[PDB]
């Protein structure tokens, strides 16, 4: 099978475990120990030495929207993951671009910072949230009548959503409150529900950050 | 005709610039002044304000290695700029991301700062020079035996190699004279010289840029 190298909490790994779920890939999930990391992940992604990394038919693909795009591309009969027309898919990649930076670099420092950058980080999550809740707008999805890539790009910040709420001291769902129910929404698909863990388990994941490093 | 928004030294906007200019697709120019962004720049990027933006029939694609995917997606029928194999795709991909993020990093360091944090730009620049120098191998481009997405996420810096290396007081051929050979190469093709800016005209921006912040 395909080889998944990932990290239990990480929510770029489970972009890959939602892909391949949504596909009806079956993978093997192998956890990486940062530590220690493996000789397959030393050798995978030798460059950042990060996860995920999918190899499949003794080849590497890293970067996590890079693995969801290889995963589409590579079983592309079923559940496409993108519109037919270039300028969708361009749509789709550039809103799946803003959630890995404006909305990756504002939710970490709400979870992973204190004082005034926590405070920061704080107002431009929620400006990041409000420009996704007009985005998604009254669609069921992000991609639309179906779930797709921006979707997976999103949905598994949505396993962090209570460790935000908690260190934020805050409610999304009185900022965003579609976005919530889109969350709910993609929930109940068993490709998220098995790819995401237990938002109390990420709390405490959180948790133990501030404690090391704050 | 299609409308790319842009700015002259930009080596993001040149990327938009070399890929309609590969596949032949004629297109209008239009100078931003950052100063005074127009109404199409604001209404078709209202989230990033950036360009480069290229609006095609009617609808706006933003950011520029969207922009060049758009273009191969768009115009498909020739000068394809990604190997056919769903590997191969998720390979250039992954450089591309690559020029993106630490190329593109290290580069601003070296021409933008000074003192300690220039220095280690400019070890970092190396440090990536080398990689990228090993990624190419003996081939030709990038891409291969043709010219491809990764040589257009690369080629747009090489206008500003006689910055780099004025202000970093050193020679890149010395560093990785094979990458040197590949720019010298790409700058054969009218689809890049006709995009690239005179690089005695990129030091003249870079210099007045460190005179007027460092
Ligand atoms: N841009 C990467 C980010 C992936 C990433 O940051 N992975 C983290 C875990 S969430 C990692 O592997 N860190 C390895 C380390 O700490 O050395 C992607 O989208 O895949
Ligand atoms: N990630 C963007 C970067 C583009 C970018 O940074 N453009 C600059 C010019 S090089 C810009 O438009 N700046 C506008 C401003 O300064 O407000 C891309 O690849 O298109």
């Amino acid at each position: 099978l395909p080889i998944l190298l990932d990290y239990w909490p990480s929510m770029f790994g489970m972009r890959a475990r939602v892909a391949l779920r949504e596909k009806g890939v079956e993978f093997e999930y192998r956890e990486e120990d940062f530590s220690n990391k493996s000789p397959l992940l030393l050798q995978s992604n030798p460059i950042h030495k990060k996860i995920p990394v999918l190899v499949h038919n003794g080849k590497p693909v890293c970067e996590s929207l890079n693995v969801v795009q290889y995963v589409d591309e590579a079983w592309p009969e079923k559940n496409p993951f993108f519109p037919s027309d270039p300028y969708g898919r361009a749509q789709a990649r550039f809103w799946a671009d803003f959630v890995d930076k404006k909305f990756t670099d504002a939710q970490f420092k709400v979870w992973g910072k204190k004082g005034e950058e926590q405070e920061a980080g704080k107002k431009e999550f929620i400006e990041a949230v409000k420009i996704l809740e007009s985005e998604l707008g009254d669609k069921p999805y992000f991609g639309g009548d179906s779930f797709g890539y921006v979707d997976i790009s999103l949905i598994t910040f949505s396993s962090w959503f209570q460790a935000y709420e908690k260190f934020g001291n805050f409610s999304i769902e009185s900022e965003s409150p579609k976005l919530i129910a889109w969350a709910k929404r993609c929930m109940e698909k068993e490709s998220v529900s098995k790819s995401l863990p237990d938002s109390e388990k990420i709390v405490a994941y959180a948790a133990e950050y501030r404690k090391n490093n704050l």
